Formats: structure tokens, sequence, C-alpha cells
């Protein structure tokens, strides 16, 4: 539940976490939602979402625990925890209350549908994830 | 976020929401779990979990709506009347508090690392599930 999303053979990954090649390589990428497609020799069978869940389980790598969590729907947030990024507004942010910590970007959020979102960034209580429900054609 | 588990070059869905066709091909039934696994020519889809997670998220249908749950862990359960199973006791149960009613058999229970298992009873505040994570090797 870590790491990022492997939808076959391209991978969606923290626009802040991604490698200097992934970027060379990377067919999107958005600063302001932190997120990045690109093709990858790691094949994979995880799905993308479709849906309009506002409810889910993501994976805490601090806690090695799985946290489901009630979150609020996609939309333009000020978000000042990822010191990567200075205090802004990011895009496609869900808020929500749970563990997160520094390392835990990455990790999956889930619903039955597939992978809602991955975690972006999280402090004291409160987890934000990129919503990526409308991405590798939507 | 309903009907099977659609895991590589296979179909692992409930006993009785099983095809004739599907049935007669399967590699492996449970009629005690409630589990029918069997090879199917569409592409993979879900992975199993491997995990010992015990909470997740499933698909209610009558709502529509997807739940969290915390489960006690796969176990044996009495298993009250119902249609096509009636009452006794089912295997590789794990057991929720959610809503469910007749017809929601099938929704997926899934957490980070895949699907967990598929609903199978479910009534009052209690909700049902059987677990996939043992369909290795
Ligand atoms: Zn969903
Ligand atoms: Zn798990």
């Amino acid at each position: 539940g870590f790491g990022g999303v492997f939808v076959g053979s391209f991978k969606i990954i923290n626009y802040h976490l991604a490698t200097i090649e992934e970027r060379q390589s990377a067919i999107y990428v958005d600063w302001q939602s932190d997120v990045l497609v690109t093709p990858i020799a790691a094949h994979g069978r995880h799905q993308i979402a479709r849906c309009k869940c506002n409810t889910g389980v993501y994976y805490c790598r601090h806690r090695d625990k799985s946290y489901p969590v009630c979150f609020e729907g996609p939309g333009i947030q000020w978000i000042e925890q990822n010191e990567y990024y200075p205090a802004r507004y990011q895009t496609n942010v869900l808020l929500a209350a749970g563990p997160a910590e520094a390392g835990d970007a990455g990790g999956l959020l889930v619903c039955p549908h597939g992978v809602i979102g991955l975690l972006t960034a999280g402090g004291g209580g409160i987890v934000a994830f990129t919503d990526i429900r409308n991405l590798l054609w939507l």
C-alpha cells in the first residue's frame, strides 16, 4: 500500500517524490496537485477508482497500519506541511483526520472501486491525499 | 465494487452467486465458506490481499455506498436462515458492524493491500464477509 499506483506500465507518484529519470520520462505532471505519471518497467495491476466515494482506507507507513477515514471531497486547500512545498493552495486535495508524518507520502488510499488517491502530506492528526480519480483517461 | 474478484487469469466469487459453467470449470470450491475460484478469460483487475488487516472498507450495494469496518478476523460463525444458504455455520467469516440487506452479497471488502473478502450475509447491525486472503499456491 506504499510507493505509488502501478497501473500497468505507468506509475503514478507524488510530484515531490519523483526522480530525475521519472521527470525525463513523465507523461503527466502537476506541481499544483503534486502528481506525476510516467512509464516504468515495473508492470502492475492497480486500478483507478472512477467513483465518487468519500470514504476510504489508507496505508500509514510510520505505523505500518491501515486506517479508514471519511474525507472531504476534492478541492483547493491551503497546505503548509510539506516544506518541500512552500505554504500554498494545492488542487485535488482530500483532507481527513488520521495519522500521517514525514515519509508516509505515497501510501495508497483506496475504496472498493480502486485507488482514490495518494498521501501527499500530513501532521497533527490531519492527513491529505491527492485525488487521482481523473487520471489516465478519467 | 460488486461481483467477482478478477485476479490474473482467475475469478473468485461467492459459492451461491456462481454460474453453472464456472461451477463446472472451477479449480476450487468450498460451500462451507461460500467460495469458488475458476479460471476466467477476462484480464486481471484485482489483487488478493496477503495481509493481517482487521480493518477495511466494503461496498454496500443496497445503499450504493462504501462503509469502513473493523472485523474480528477469520473464524467460524453461525449464519442465520438465508434464501439460498439456510441457517448454519460458515467458515472463514469476517464479522463487522455495518448495514446489510438481501442482495448485498458480492460486495467487495478491500484494504490498501487489495481485496480481503466478499460480503456473504448481514442483518441488523452486523455484516459478514468471506476471507479470500488464503487462496495461495
Ligand atoms: Zn469508490
Ligand atoms: Zn491489508
